[PDB]
């Protein structure tokens, strides 16, 4: 209970936690990061097996290592989600509701500010200028048709408004392009690319640093869509219930966090770039063309001794695009919808929807005393989530009565094929603009901006009015409770035992 | 394994060696209680229950749930189905399908007629006759009667005697000698007991109760019409299936039937049946008025055994045996039309309320059409079938993807199908009359629940495809993948 507060703020006490679990593999064979690495992590994500901890990367920095899938999902059900609660120190039982609700927590909490100190183990290797050589540690080439190595697929940028009012912590992948610049995209809608144009007006290029080992924690945080100007590492702070320690960068003055296993440091240049991509990407898909995009210089980066590179290799799910982003927008839409009004007692991106749609739970005793129908329901859901910072980004909503259990994606299917009805409950929004990663965009929706946004609604007309026009015919819902008591009481005097 | 395909009794005692079963000692209430202990079996996927000690029931009677339930086990999951068939424990949709389509390529093998049988060891006659000292089932707590039949199928025959039809359709309780259940007039049953109606006496029936699983299936399965289904199951099983004549109206059932009740249905009574829990997943409120059935006489086998299905959300029988058939009707008809279809899967978590329909990409171009002309071309000619009718919605998606697994099955759906070109409603079309989606307006009008839902990138209308596929099989050359497999077991992880 100890060692799991520490997993969230302490990267490689995280890692000793898994092996403690039993969910890690110390792979001491030697790999190859072309590939090699990349496919071995993509099998574990699809088998849901423990993470792998790289120790023998060939080429590679001596000492150097690589964890992959550090939050995929396990095989046993019981525990499916306990590497990403262990994130926020959650126990191994915990699942996704168990995790938004301590989410949610945390946004009406006070933030609690970083403490600032001297020395911290991210600095037991300085590289400065000249000595910084990107390609001296375990840079995977994670798919085949990649268009370059990726150092960062599991770190998150660091970089301070001019005015230093918002500090802004934010998960976006870097490719390598030599040994001391990086690439990568920084999205307008995105905080970092919102940041970095407050200072394109000032004529400077935008100070940068990159965290990657970080407290699970706080990369979590960075992957999570807070409202703008919202420090990340307040909400850690306050998401753990102490302080992030933090220490200032080699040569900026930005402040990461302090047992970072690599920190890397430097600026966004403002116009230089580099054809960058193309990746296999969250929503599955491996597109063929690449696009330019900012290049990162590297002026000096720092280190732990034998650090440990965490990786992520997007693509089908679930891997960490779905288990760490999708539940965190999950988190964030849950927060956006009710503080607006909205009946939603639930989010979930389900994970094998590849973060492409939320299910949102309806309370349907209160869905009554609004007094609309689903054509205007579905509006107002629209504008609302849509127009959201976390609710851009995702193209797809599912709107249900909270009957089904909107984080099983059986009973969601079930409540598609059943209540959906084709003629009355598709309602396509073509005027609200996209997310520009959908995969099913065309060359129409990307000329507009506009075209892929839907809210597909699954709650019957008479639920409207409070009604239903029949009980679902289940074992909770089909027989009474004295009989669902018995029935689970005697389950294994039956001969059942544990089946 | 083969003789469970052809007998009920070896088959129980099949699953129990293969661990699959659980022998029930505990005394157990048929109001309720039976139908809620094997909705959980299927619902947590448990080993199919055997009630042996069933309160207020006759001697020896026992109770048979989840027949072709799921297994927890992933790689079993579908055994006690497959084991209908005599597949081995392994077996999966795909190897289903591909057996149930080679059946009907292969000429029918008539039944065995035999004079004697184990269901004919009792037999009551006349006022002999009282269902209720069967162990019937209250199997919903909102449920309009006890039903007898639940898994088993009608016996009928064209006055002609050219179609000896096999169907499956629930029988309720309605005293000690008479039941009441639906005969769709689409179904098979309803269209020959129909043909009865024009001829001044009523339709001559049987139900075989606890028949070879591989008799039962195919009851479940909407062959075309016309085509007897006792010579598909010889066909499907290799051998004829051994049946004897019914003790009163000449109707022949398979002679290792549990229990066999004979007699007619009436051309005009009727009663108040229902209402039940259905494949849909869902009790609706008020029951209709539906034929009865007069049961002159039944024989059944000493300790019989009375299997149940109890209907509600998946999976149960409804999908395991109901959308498997239909699935595989499906393909053939599909195929059969010239339609680029190589796999049709009804996912049983969409409660057969859905069909999954992948299409082999590289015979898409030669069609020269496009998303709007190939929805409108599937849909006519698959809910055209006796058994795409059966189906409102159609999911069309390219054969790169798994589609008989719910997960590949939404990633498309969510990654493919496009808000503003992929929803191609089809409200002309008639609908099947259970869908539970349907309004006031669309049951006085008889259509408006039809769909197809495209998955089909637009480029692949020309043999194209805008992405590769970001996975383990698709993202790596064919020599890491064999390396990585390989070497899986020196990496560390042995057998994850
Ligand atoms: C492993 C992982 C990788 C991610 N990579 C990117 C990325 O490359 N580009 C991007 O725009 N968002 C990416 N995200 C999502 C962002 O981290 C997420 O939207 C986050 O809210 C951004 O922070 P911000 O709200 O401060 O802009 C990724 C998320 C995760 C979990
Ligand atoms: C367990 C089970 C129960 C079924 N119950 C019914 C039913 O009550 N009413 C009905 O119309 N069809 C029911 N069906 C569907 C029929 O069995 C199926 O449509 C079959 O093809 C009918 O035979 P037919 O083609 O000769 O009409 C059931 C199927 C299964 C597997
Ligand atoms: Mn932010
Ligand atoms: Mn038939
Ligand atoms: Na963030
Ligand atoms: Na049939």
């Amino acid at each position: 209970f100890q060692s799991m507060n520490r997993s969230a703020l302490d990267f490689r006490h995280f890692v000793d936690h898994l092996r403690r679990q039993g969910d890690l593999v110390d792979v001491h064979t030697e790999v190859d990061a072309n590939l090699e690495i990349g496919a071995i992590t993509r099998r574990v994500y699809e088998r849901r097996a423990p993470a792998p901890l790289f120790h023998n990367i060939r080429d590679s920095l001596p000492g150097a290592r690589v964890l992959g899938a550090p939050a995929g999902l396990r095989a046993d059900r019981a525990r499916a989600h306990s590497r990403l609660a262990l994130h926020f120190g959650l126990p191994e039982h915990s699942g996704p509701r168990d995790i938004v609700a301590m989410l949610r927590a945390a946004m009406r909490a006070e933030p609690i500010a970083p403490r600032r100190l001297e020395r911290g183990p991210v600095q037991e290797n300085v590289w400065l200028g000249e000595q910084v050589d990107l390609t001296r540690f375990p840079v995977p080439l994670l798919h085949e048709q990649d268009g370059g190595r990726y150092f960062g697929t599991y770190g998150f940028h660091v970089v301070q408004t001019p005015d230093g009012s918002w500090d802004s912590w934010s998960v976006g992948r870097l490719m390598l392009v030599d040994r001391n610049t990086l690439a990568g995209p920084t999205i307008p809608t995105q905080h970092i690319g919102i940041i970095r144009e407050q200072w394109r007006r000032l004529g400077k290029p935008t100070p940068w640093a990159m965290a990657l080992g970080a407290p699970p924690a706080a990369l979590a945080a960075a992957g999570m869509p807070l409202p703008e100007g919202v420090s990340e590492a307040g909400y850690v702070g306050a998401l753990v219930g102490e302080p992030v320690e933090v220490v200032r960068t080699q040569t900026n003055g930005l402040w990461v966090p302090a047992n970072t296993e690599i920190v890397l440091e430097g600026e966004i240049s403002l116009d230089e770039t580099a054809l960058e991509g193309p990746m296999g990407e969250y929503h599955g898909y491996s597109f063929p063309i690449g696009k330019p995009q900012p290049l990162f210089h590297v002026h000096a980066l720092s280190f732990r001794d034998q650090p440990i590179l965490p990786i992520c290799v997007a693509g089908t799910p679930p891997e960490e695009h779905h288990t760490i982003w999708g539940t965190m927008i999950s988190a964030q839409l849950l927060d956006v919808a009710q503080n607006a009004g909205l009946p939603v007692d639930m989010v979930w991106c389900s994970y094998e929807a590849a973060t492409c749609w939320a299910v949102l739970s309806i309370d349907v005793q209160r869905l009554a005393a609004l007094g609309t129908d689903a054509a205007a329901f579905a509006a107002r859901v629209a504008e609302t989530v849509f127009g959201s910072h976390a609710g851009h980004l995702v193209p797809k909503l599912i709107l249900v009565g909270n009957d089904i259990d909107v984080t099983e994606i059986d009973q969601v299917v079930w409540a598609l094929a059943t209540r959906a009805h084709p003629l009355h409950d598709h309602f396509a929004f073509p005027q609200i603009r996209d997310f520009p990663m959908v995969p099913y965009l065309d060359a129409e929706d990307k000329a507009r901006g506009s075209g892929g946004r839907l809210v597909i609604n699954c709650l019957y007309p008479e639920q409207f009015a409070g009604q239903m026009r029949a009980a679902t015919a289940s074992f909770r819902h089909a027989y009474p409770t004295a009989l669902r008591r018995r029935v689970e009481e005697r389950w294994s005097d039956y001969g059942f035992g544990d089946a």
